[PDB]
């Protein structure tokens, strides 16, 4: 019955954690276990990505198209939900995406983008995002309207292979201002922009230790 975490919240469940949901497209992707953040600004957020120090290698997110398509990781630790699943959820209705970022000093920033959705695999999971708001700085905006790229599939608009240079699966442009699926370098680093970066806040030489991407219906 519940199609996402907002529905789960409206049904009375107030605690954060894993829940089974029935997206409207369950006939194809099936039911899914998702992590629901029921605390941030009222709750009802379905988490689609998370980075943290959970024991996985620093290059854990350095995976090919197939892995990003199907998803990988544990929803209670660091993971990527899966593009087919993200497509299924973002298309069942209108969602906004929220980015929660935290640095090593435990300070935090967030960014909200309305009308968040991606197209299906045939269209290379092209990204769509609306207006920005928040205090982290608008570093995801430049990615609007770009294809998804991975180490084995260059779909960006640069002469080089953005994914191989910056190490993640992302909607690379030429190449990025945000790189949340990059290497887990934990803090300051000399290498150039290949860690978990959010340019508008910490520049290109600081890999955020903890980040999360989560969605909630606009009509919440
Ligand atoms: C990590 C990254 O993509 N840095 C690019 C830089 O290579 C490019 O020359 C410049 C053009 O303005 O824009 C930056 O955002
Ligand atoms: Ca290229």
């Amino acid at each position: 019955d519940p199609t996402d975490c907002a529905d789960i919240l409206l049904n009375g469940y107030r605690s954060s954690g894993g829940y089974r949901i029935w997206p409207k497209s369950w006939m194809t992707v099936g039911t899914l276990n998702v992590y629901c953040d029921m605390e941030t600004d009222g709750g009802g957020w379905t988490v689609i990505q998370r980075r943290g120090n959970y024991g996985n290698p620093s290059d854990y997110f350095y995976k090919p198209w197939k892995n990003y398509k199907l998803g990988f990781g544990n929803i209670e630790k660091d993971f990527w939900l899966g593009n087919d699943r993200i497509f299924a959820l973002t298309n069942q209705r209108n969602y906004m995406i929220r980015f929660d970022l935290k640095d090593k000093e435990n300070d935090t920033r967030y960014a909200i983008y309305q009308d968040f959705w991606i197209e299906n695999e045939d269209y290379l999971y092209c990204l769509h995002i609306g207006n920005y708001s928040g205090d982290a700085g608008n570093s995801f905006g430049r990615h609007n309207g770009h294809n998804f790229s991975t180490i084995d599939k260059d779909h960006d608009t640069h002469e080089t292979h953005c994914a191989q240079t910056y190490k993640g699966g992302w909607w690379y442009d030429r190449c990025h201002e945000s790189n949340l699926n990059g290497l887990y370098l934990n803090g300051e680093h000399n290498s150039y922009a290949d860690g978990i970066e959010w340019r508008a806040w910490k520049g290109y030489h600081y890999s955020l230790p903890q980040v999360e991407m989560k969605i909630r219906p606009v009509e919440f």
